[PDB]
């Protein structure tokens, strides 16, 4: 039972969905299909957890959540574009995502490539759109810089590349964690740091804490994902294989605890971040 | 005979090549192949004309050319990433570019997808890298915003999408120009506007002139490209087909003239921009 988190997710998804709407109107008829493809790729069925994170970090520091609209859109658009390319035939070659045809299936491969390309750019536009933030010049430099680092070849793209190059190879835990830290950790950290920055009230100490929280939940998610695949398996390169199931479950709990410890400096305004940490390993 | 332009191209290419070197060192062994793929994609044999444009616009306004290093890198990296995805099997399915194997041929498709993805991000990092510019907060907001608009779905990516969706269709001149304006015009304009902005001395009037120049040379290039394909054809949807060869050649001259007219407000510091305009339609 996680009532307030369900309500927080709902408000988070509504706010970022309405914010994004303004981004996806093609400027002309010739551009309509590309914009439709991008829209399709964002209507992917996700829970907008990265926007959730942006908004929650903003409010933890005292900002109005809408101050983080630019951040929330930007991280969701980065996340969207990553999934579209990830599904491509040359990559994971998936026909479905969350029950629906993937973008290259609903459209075609060439459209899907570009839709992903278009979405990465729009993510940066969104971050700087004055309708989406009121942030000050240097804060927004911090934010833009951050997003590019987190999404690029030393971040999420790097993580995808590590994934490809790990096909075959026998990974240990340190290598598995390195790969996850890049593939999904980076953008999760960016989510919380961008949200915090967006409040205008962010101090060095507070960002450190939030980065610690974010690193912890990013790993907890991947550990629990593996645990759930195993448990669903005994229903009808992974953490359980490396550690054994029992030990994997404890690891996930220790990470949830490290995440909650990181949030000790904050007041009740940080409760959604705390409830998410709990949910990730409870789910 | 275009002696000073040859020397300008040479200095332009050396400066941006040295500037980019600092970007392409992988932070770890696991990331080496991705960074190698990106490097490969930038060592594509091009003349760095977009960097040329950035540096020339900067110097036309009185800046030291290195002030535009961030701009020059960013537009070349955007240009690089566009070619890698453009060559992909789902897109143009080219095995060679300028005589060399394309990135998906030297590496594989999945690597090439990501290399293009990584390069788009690095382009934004480069633009904000303090080693590459000294520009002030609001100027650099103008620049970042500009690059995202020019490269994204209302710009170059849009142009690629128009290209795909024009397969088949019978284009008139107005539609052909609309497609070119997006596919290559946008990023050319961005090149000159980013360079100008990078000087710190850019005024509204001067940017207008440079945008006019850039729009004109962007079209002149595409018209002359078509003319050269025809002339090489009688050696051993296009402008010549739409207009006839004779008329296409005149059109290219009228565009060169519109470009040079746009530069009337500037002194001798704008000569490289003038010599490029001449070269494009003389070549
Ligand atoms: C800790 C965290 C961000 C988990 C996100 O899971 P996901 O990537 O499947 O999220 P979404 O449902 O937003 O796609
Ligand atoms: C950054 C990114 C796209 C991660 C998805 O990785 P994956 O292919 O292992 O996960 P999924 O099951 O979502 O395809
Ligand atoms: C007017 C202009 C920018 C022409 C560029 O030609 P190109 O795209 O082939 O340039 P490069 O040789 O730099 O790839
Ligand atoms: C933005 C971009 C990649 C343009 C290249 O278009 P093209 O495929 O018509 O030209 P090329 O002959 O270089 O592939
Ligand atoms: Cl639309
Ligand atoms: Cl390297
Ligand atoms: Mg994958
Ligand atoms: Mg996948
Ligand atoms: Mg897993
Ligand atoms: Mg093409
Ligand atoms: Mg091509
Ligand atoms: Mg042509």
């Amino acid at each position: 039972h996680h009532h307030s988190l369900t309500a927080y997710q709902a408000s988070s998804q509504a706010r970022v969905d309405a914010a994004m709407h303004t981004l996806f109107t093609a400027p002309s008829p010739e551009l309509a299909r590309l914009y439709e493809a991008m829209r399709y790729s964002v209507m992917n069925g996700g829970k907008r957890v990265r926007p959730l994170l942006a908004y929650a970090a903003c409010e933890a520091l005292g900002g109005k959540p809408e101050q983080a609209n630019g951040a929330a859109c930007a991280v969701e658009l980065i996340h969207a574009y990553s999934l579209v390319h990830d599904d491509l035939p040359a990559m994971d070659d998936d026909d479905l995502r969350r029950g629906q045809p993937t973008t290259h299936k609903a459209f075609d491969e060439a459209c899907a490539i570009l839709a992903g390309d278009g979405l990465q750019s729009l993510a940066f536009s969104a971050l700087l759109d004055p309708a989406l933030s009121d942030a000050s010049a240097e804060i927004r430099l911090r934010m833009v810089t951050t997003l590019a680092q987190a999404a690029g070849p030393a971040g999420m793209v790097g993580g995808q590349a590590i994934d490809l190059g790990s096909v075959g190879l026998k990974l240990d835990q340190q290598a598995l964690e390195y790969m996850h830290r890049h593939k999904t950790g980076a953008l999760i950290e960016a989510s919380v740091i961008l949200g915090a920055l967006a409040s205008g009230r962010a101090e060095k100490g507070e960002l450190k804490a939030l980065q610690t929280y974010a690193q912890a939940i990013g790993l907890a998610f991947q550990v629990q994902d593996d645990i759930l695949d195993v448990e669903s398996d005994t229903a009808t390169p992974t953490y359980p294989a490396l550690l054994g199931l029992a030990a994997a479950k404890e690891y996930a709990l220790e990470l949830r605890d490290q995440a909650l410890h990181a949030l000790r400096p904050f007041d009740a305004a940080a409760e959604p971040l705390r409830e998410l940490a709990r949910y990730i390993v409870e789910r």
